[PDB]
């Protein structure tokens, strides 16, 4: 196993922070690693904000629901969908309408740019010994969001990453079986899978009473099911209308 | 640098592939690498299904527009959003209903997160030596792809990846100043990118012209202006749809 693989394969989410700050060549080197990743029709439909005023920062973790890592770590990153840039192309140098926006084609091609630049960035970043955490709360309350980094028409947050030296390095957290996740030639058919699922949830449930000592137990399908029984954040629509992204009839 | 910054940097797609086959040892690495990266509350959203069968591939690869790499190619994955698992865990393991895909938050999870897997596996495949180019183009007839590969209700295809050994290596293409795409505290001024635009083009029709010997000086404004002026796939809201996927009201 590559140092690349190894890097990867030992990937946990780090939400204690210290005041060590991050350099600026380090955030560089992040940025040229986000910037070297594949994008659709090399549109880079990805729009990354560098936050590290204090005082913003503090105002995000507040829009984010108030995760105190965002306010510890001395790095915020805004990862947005942008179709600005590609509105400047279209409309200012070459006096043409912009359809793409028009249809939610657009929405899945600015969040899997997104997706690809968060992940690559992810992994720049923790290969140089620095903790990460996305942060996908920054959807809750996007319309403030939108007005205090001044993000314009075609452009909508997607999600945060906060960067810092760890102050608890955490350990890694089990995955579901790799079965249940990549499929052979088909999709796995539903029985197996519920079965994967099943046994990932003794995993997990063991898991976490090992690592709370007992003050935790809930295993996976309970805490997916605490979530998605609600539609959690029912403005989407809303903000993508607002930021100029049109759903098809 | 480091050998992940330097592995990151170095990406450029890869067209051109050997017969050589890809090892199910390196493929293994992939998908770990994939499955140990960061997913919304750990939800796993994401399923990637491997191809590797020939007659498989090659339906594949006309439903994709005829795209000759991907029939070339010994292996082909296919990232798909997945609120399958999610619906077997709720309905069928605690007997709720899931309310999460009613809105457009399910598909924005679901894509990121795709992302986030894609370009994971793309950072792991290349660090072992394997070229790769993402396949959006799985989006332009997913009916049939979602037939062929039996994916359910809350299933839909995002990407697929071509893996295989480099036949060519290609180079590396520009990318828009950092500037453009990294703004610092707040969204760059209108006038400021505009100006990065109009720079990079320059910099991209020379880029084409020294590597396409002249056949072709396309900057990227055009390029960009030439796909987006229409709404290429104007059936993503009824894919969705018809995957169980609601567009809130
Ligand atoms: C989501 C996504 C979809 C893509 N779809 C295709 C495709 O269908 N066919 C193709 O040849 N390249 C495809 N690409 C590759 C892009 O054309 C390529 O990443 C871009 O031009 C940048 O060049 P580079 O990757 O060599 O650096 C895709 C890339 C992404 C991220
Ligand atoms: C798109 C996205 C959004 C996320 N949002 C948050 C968040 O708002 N707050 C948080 O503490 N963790 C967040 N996370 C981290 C997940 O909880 C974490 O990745 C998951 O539980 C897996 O644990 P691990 O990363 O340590 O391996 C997010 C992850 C992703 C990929
Ligand atoms: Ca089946
Ligand atoms: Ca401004
Ligand atoms: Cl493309
Ligand atoms: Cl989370």
């Amino acid at each position: 196993m590559n140092e690349v693989i190894k890097s990867l394969t030992d990937h946990r989410s780090i939400r204690s922070y210290t005041d060590e700050p991050v350099a600026q060549e380090q955030l560089d080197q992040i940025i040229e690693a986000v910037q070297s990743a594949p994008s659709s029709i090399n549109g880079q439909q990805v729009t990354v904000i560098t936050v590290q005023d204090k005082e913003r920062k503090k105002k995000i973790s507040e829009l984010a629901g108030g995760q105190p890592w965002i306010d510890q770590a001395p790095v915020f990153l805004l990862f947005c969908a942008d179709f600005n840039r590609a509105k400047i192309a279209l409309e200012d140098l070459h006096d043409f309408k912009m359809e793409i926006t028009n249809g939610l084609e657009s929405v899945l091609v600015g969040a899997v740019d997104a997706g690809i630049a968060l992940g690559t960035a992810t992994a720049a970043a923790e290969s140089l010994g620095l903790g990460t955490v996305p942060i996908g709360a920054v959807r809750g309350n996007p319309q403030e969001l939108i007005e205090l980094l001044e993000l314009p028409k075609y452009v909508f947050p997607l999600s945060g990453l906060v960067i810092g030296h760890p102050a608890d390095r955490s350990a890694k957290k089990p995955r579901l079986p790799q079965e249940a996740v990549n499929h052979q030639e088909t999709y796995l058919n539903q029985d197996e899978l519920t079965s994967h699922i099943q046994a990932y949830d003794e995993q997990m449930s063991e898991y976490m009473n090992k690592r709370t000592n007992g003050k935790e137990t809930r295993n996976w399908s309970q805490s997916i099911a605490s979530y998605y029984e609600r539609l959690y954040y029912p403005h989407i629509r809303e903000m993508l209308e607002k930021q100029g992204f049109k759903v098809e009839k």
